[PDB]
């Protein structure tokens, strides 16, 4: 029962970059964008 907010926090991203990814999801890191990625299917939830 894990959130994609609560995997920000696991994956040190920003506050920002978390909250712009329903806005701009085109500024995260190459590096931390693949985890997101990946990090988004274990979690399954970005409502």
């Amino acid at each position: 029962a894990a959130t994609m907010k609560d995997v920000a926090l696991k994956a040190k991203v920003s506050t920002a970059t978390v909250s712009r990814a329903l806005m701009n999801p085109d500024k995260v890191s190459q590096a931390t964008r693949n985890r997101v990625e990946k990090a988004a299917r274990e979690v399954g939830y970005l409502p």
